[PDB]
């Protein structure tokens, strides 16, 4: 699994269930083109985004929507969504871990990188 | 000042000097304009951004060239630049501080709102 | 003003108003004695904690009544309070900015030393 | 496993291997007692410090002694160490995990409450 994705709750103090999210790459023409999506996991993780033979070098951007998350919860968020853009695989293949955590009108964003 | 940017360094523990960011309003065609833009202070901030008669409710982006940052400090950066979408809304007078902490790889950002 | 305290609401969006906290100081019996104390302001910071001649290098320990906070805005909090332990090293003129952003079940602390 | 605790490194993009930890629990004399400790394994986590007869109702503090670990990397931190003080298992017995997040001149901590 090369790239994985956790999304926490800091309001609940839980995982962040059914969060959907968006992967798109960088293209030649300099567009995002679409690469993978899926939703969040009762343990908050998105797994078999990719395979090592597909996620090739590239610019990738994960788009999680967090909006649609928190007003499903009832609240209204500040933002529209949490963008990661990041150089992926550039010395060899690694393991991503995109990490996330939520608030209404905060969030942080890390990533574990293993070789 | 009814927007401002404040950007602070997790590693060396000071404010983010020198940091360019843009700010973009999304499009009815779904593409982003530039609205504004600009490099923080000494003191981290950019203030100036706008007036109180352009910013107006709608979709906005700011993208904090964190790369950039990073690799004028001599570190290798996770990101290719940190990205804060949001809804600014009219309810009462606001004033927005968009904050963001940056680490090699990892950010976090929050908004401010006041009166 | 060497040593000040500002707390951001990540839930609300805005500062951390009326939040209680204390300043301690490490004693050599490796006891906590109290050196400051207030309460945030209405832009969520804590100005003259200290002066220049008392605020001398050691061990100190920021502990802010987040439990206080979060029960009067009627949610159900993680932490008791949130503690901040840091050493405090004369090396050129030195201005500590204590910042933390609070969620429910989630906190967040950095350190701005600036000249 | 009803308390866990993972801690990351935001400058490296990794597990925090090998960090220290003591767990404590406030006392009758309001004196904190040794309760659990461990260091991190390979993959950032220390599993295994309580059993769930042992982990009752109380006040517990987990302190991560991330000064030592930014030490054995060369780096000075400004914190001595994280402290993570909550009341467990109130309502009945829950599984936690106490996520850090470490920076030089700041960290992070989210807590994960299951039932
Ligand atoms: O801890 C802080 C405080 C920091 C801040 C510092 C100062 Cl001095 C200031 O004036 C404002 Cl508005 C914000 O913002 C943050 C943004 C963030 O995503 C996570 C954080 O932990 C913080
Ligand atoms: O963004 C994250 C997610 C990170 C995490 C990563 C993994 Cl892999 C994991 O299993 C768990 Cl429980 C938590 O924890 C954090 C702790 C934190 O203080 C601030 C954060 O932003 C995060």
């Amino acid at each position: 699994c090369p790239l994985m994705v956790k999304v926490l709750d800091a309001v609940r103090g839980s995982p962040a269930i059914n969060v959907a999210m968006h992967v798109f790459r960088k293209a030649a023409d300099d567009t995002w083109e679409p690469f993978a999506s899926g939703k969040t996991s009762e343990s908050g993780e998105l797994h078999g985004l990719t395979t090592e033979e597909e996620f090739v070098e590239g610019i990738y951007k994960v788009e999680i929507d967090t909006k649609s998350y928190w007003k499903a919860l009832g609240i209204s968020p500040f933002h529209e969504h949490a963008e990661v853009v990041f150089t992926a695989n550039d010395s060899g293949p690694r393991r991503y871990t995109i990490a996330a955590l939520l608030s209404p009108y905060s969030y942080s964003t890390t990533a574990v990188v293993t070789n």
